[PDB]
């Protein structure tokens, strides 16, 4: 077994737990200001996240992530408040204790060493310095010797007794060495060694409970997390203007079509006679003549339109799900195209409209002799 | 089915439409700046903590425990990067994108309706009005009726020519108001439709991507919080001081114990004469006295130990294990208790063996007269 009581039983040993004990006190004064940051940390990425701060799907998802990242701040905030309430303010209970206990143990150190110098070394020296005294007294008295007799026993009295005291004096030292060196001193070794051990459970607790009041990845804060993801992932972009539809939505307006104002005259018939033949037939000839350049029209702007689409589809095919708002000017360039080619169709509609009319009319004549005007 | 084809084709509907861009691109404003502010706060957050910033086991997991913190801080700079080059990049080329077609889709609107007006409405007005001059021109040539033959039949005409002209003009109007209303307008109006709901999309993945990025819970963060875990669960309280004392232990240092000094007189022995029984007697009571005495300081002083020791028990029973650093105080007392105790045995100790060396000598005295002292 090794401990303080067998490894550090020295002058050397107590220097070496001495500054053990200011080395542990400045790392502890390091744990509290690193700690302390936290806290600071925290509670002012609380106020960075705070200052963050219908009917539609992303309305209402875009609205709870807000709501949610609104929680999380309050979270952070908590986080600080819950560090320094916590594992800080224990920190720095135990920093004062450590204080206090550094200077007791060095004092009873202290103490148990006057002791032993008291015992051990100085009475010792004490009685030696007697008994020399009276020996050398009892010598004298011996060689100086009625009366002289009387001055020498009594010589030999003291001398006889300081012996004895001087005998009692060196076993009560000896056991107070034997208790020192195998009890006293290995017992107050022991005794901080003991409480330092506890103190480092004590600081393996404030340590785990820092991780647990100021982790990212609790219970609480995935539970935050999961909530924005499933708002997100609710949103269903086929289904975004359903409500607003259903809101704003109305019929058509359709303003009335157009007629043949009979006021002013069949109801809408082209007039074929001697004097409009000639001009009916020249109409059919530069309308079919311009039918044929708007069918042309509609031609080219169906393969521009076709261009375009397999353009799309490549490039679709080809970009990330991520980065599709770099299709965004190509869709714009496609539906452009799209209106063209739907007013040109509209065009050749116009154009084949009245080709009918004009062609119906000549063959409903035929082989006839143009209607003569009569003049009433 | 619904849509913008069918339930906004009026001009209301497109009045609806265009506060509708503008709604949205104030949203998309509106989050771009709360993405924003996500990128400072994340690096501010990476700041701060950044600013956190030996055998020993706590030693070692504290070193990894910190570190993984600055760990921590660059991850969360990362995520401002991320995010500013990526979701809040995207976000806004789809804000730019919004407010060009915001113009085109308004243009395109325009142009549809000048069309519709200038081919359904004003052509048709300008060839009627023509209609009703010549036809007045034409009664008064009937009736102002050889010359006259010859500008009536002039008149007939062009009236005949003009009227052909405008009912073909009716017939192209016919097709323009058709293709307008049914093709033209709900057209655009898909078109419109189409985009927006691809967009819709485009934003979902922006938020989707903002989420994965800016997580707090994912799996970058999550490896960091549990290696700081491990590293404070390491701990051994019991083993924090083996490895400073194989680097700092010795054997103790035990100076020689006192002995008798024979250069002033057997070795150590007590001195039992005629001069010295009655000293040794009076010397023994009143060393059995001290010893009763120091036995009674033994007696008490391990009775307080032991009320500590039952007091401490219960207190540690009944205190959480975060709330343990309460306990050093009495600890501390219970400490000096022993010490206390120990201090107290010495002196029990020490006259014990006094006693001993005394008892000793005047039993193996016994029924004997004490020697006498002959002076040679």
């Amino acid at each position: 077994s090794m401990g303080f009581s067998s490894e550090l039983c020295s002058p050397q040993g107590h220097g070496v737990l001495q500054q053990m004990q200011e080395a542990e006190l400045r790392l502890l004064e390091g744990m509290r200001k690193w700690m302390a940051q936290r806290v600071k940390s925290d509670r002012e990425y609380a106020g960075l996240l705070h200052h963050m701060s219908p009917d539609s799907p992303i309305s209402q998802s875009w609205a709870e992530i807000t709501s949610q990242t609104e929680g999380l701040s309050r979270l952070l905030r908590q986080h600080a408040e819950d560090l320094n309430s916590g594992p800080l303010s224990k920190l720095s209970l135990l920093i004062r204790e450590r204080q206090q206990l550094r200077k007791t143990y060095s004092e009873q150190w202290q103490q148990l060493q006057q002791e032993l110098t008291k015992t051990h070394s100085q009475d010792i020296e004490k009685l030696k310095s007697q008994y020399r005294a009276l020996a050398r007294d009892s010598a004298q008295a011996k060689r100086k010797y009625d009366k002289a007799k009387d001055k020498y026993v009594r010589s030999l009295w003291k001398l006889f007794a300081h012996h004895n005291r001087y005998v009692l004096g060196v076993r009560a030292a000896q056991l107070h060495h034997q208790h020192h060196h195998q009890l006293l001193l290995p017992g107050l070794l022991r005794s901080l060694q003991d409480l330092h051990e506890e103190m480092a459970c004590i600081l393996k607790e404030i340590l785990q409970e820092y991780l647990e009041i100021s982790s990212l990845v609790q219970d609480e804060v995935v539970a935050i997390h999961r909530e924005m993801a499933a708002a997100a992932a609710r949103i269903q972009p086929e289904a975004e203007y359903q409500g607003f539809l259903r809101q704003y939505g109305s019929a058509p307006d359709v303003p009335p079509c157009v007629t043949f104002d009979e006021s002013l005259l069949e109801p809408g018939e082209l007039q074929l006679n001697e004097l409009t033949v000639e001009s009916v037939q020249h109409t059919l000839t530069s309308v079919t003549d311009e039918l044929a350049v708007a069918t042309e029209m509609v031609f080219r702007r169906q393969e521009m339109v076709t261009q375009l689409q397999q353009e799309l589809r490549n490039e679709e095919e080809n970009t990330h799900p991520r980065e599709r708002v770099q299709l965004l000017g190509k869709r714009q360039v496609l539906q452009e195209a799209l209106q063209g080619l739907q007013v040109a169709l509209c065009s050749q509609a116009k154009l084949q409209a009245q080709q009918e009319l004009l062609q119906t009319k000549l063959e409903h004549l035929g082989p006839g002799e143009p209607p003569p005007v009569l003049l009433l």
